[PDB]
């Protein structure tokens, strides 16, 4: 369901060699750069940044961060981290310094799955001085904070058995959490929407809309506001479609006349060996025109020539 692959006949030596020859000397040669990092599979450019020290006793990337600039340079780096690792180093960029990045805290977490992210929590604390809960708490407040904190557990139930029984019972209280009353009790919708399995929240949806005739997404518009909104909207569409919500996430990117490079860039990569394809195929549905088009009008240069390698694939 992803776009690359591992590419057959590999050799990590020699690819370091092609990077090492496109580096060496004055002058920069990106496009052997792009064909050769943006054709492999991550673990081969772990492989390739193994035999590249090995062979010239040189960072590889050390020297292409010296080598490339611009947002060519972040697509390549980003490239270079392993999925787990690149997951750590957005989270903390977003929570760097003043401000918050919330929605790729709020992407992050509400894709990915349970083994993903308890690979985050113990990466996270390995490169950092505090845990990913503790960074958390430090940048989020509120019920927000709450949700990101549930969704960080990677505890989601992970049955796939649906219990009609159950499942009305979760359409009434989250109903009666919201919509039925005067206020909002957000954890009722915290809990139900954060630890049920998918299969099961999937069956809450469609017997949500039966029972008061709206998408659990409208009350949940109508009932909160702000980053929690975001928040629960994100959990809900991964839950309903994955490749849907990153398709929007995309889209909302590009439209304008500037553009979301870390987003871009983030979604491109992060999901480059998992569901890009399907991304490719919800954007177009959706929008009419294709990921490949509308990435050719909103970026130029070798910044465009990789997130259009990552979108073709192999
Ligand atoms: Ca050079
Ligand atoms: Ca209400
Ligand atoms: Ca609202």
């Amino acid at each position: 369901r992803g776009t690359i692959t591992d590419a057959s006949g590999f050799d990590p030596l020699r690819d370091a060699e092609v990077l090492r020859k496109a580096m060496k000397g004055f002058g920069t040669d990106e496009q052997a750069i792009i064909d050769c990092l943006g054709s492999r599979s991550n673990k081969q450019r772990q492989q390739i940044l193994l035999s590249f020290k090995t062979a010239y006793g040189k960072d590889l990337i050390k020297d292409l961060k010296s080598e490339l600039s611009g947002n060519f340079e972040k697509t390549i780096l980003a490239l270079m981290k392993t999925p787990v690792l690149f997951d750590v180093y957005e989270i903390k960029e977003a929570i760097k310094g003043a401000g918050t990045d919330e929605a790729c805290l709020i992407e992050i977490l509400a894709s990915r799955s349970n083994e993903h992210i308890r690979e985050l929590n113990r990466a996270y604390k390995t490169e950092f001085k505090k845990t990913l809960e503790e960074a958390i708490r430090s940048d989020t407040s509120g019920h927000f904070q709450r949700l990101l904190i549930s969704l960080s557990q990677g505890n989601r139930d992970e049955s796939t058995n649906v219990d009609m029984s159950l499942v009305q019972r979760d359409v009434q209280e989250l109903y009666a959490a919201g919509e039925n009353r005067l206020g909002t009790d957000e954890s009722k919708f915290n809990a139900i929407l954060c630890s049920r399995s998918r299969a099961h929240l999937v069956a809450v949806f469609n017997e949500y809309q039966r029972m008061t005739g709206r998408d659990i997404e409208k009350s949940i518009c109508r009932e909160m506001s702000g980053d929690l909104e975001q928040g629960m909207l994100a959990v809900v569409k991964c839950l309903k479609n994955t490749p849907a919500f990153f398709a929007e996430r995309l889209n909302k990117a590009m439209r304008g006349a500037g553009t979301k490079d870390r987003t871009l860039i983030r979604i491109m990569v992060s999901r480059s060996e998992l569901d890009l394809l399907d991304i490719r195929a919800e954007y177009k549905r959706m929008y009419g025109k294709s990921l490949y088009h509308d990435i050719t009008g909103d970026t130029s240069g070798d910044y465009r020539k990789i997130l259009l390698k990552i979108c073709g694939g192999n």
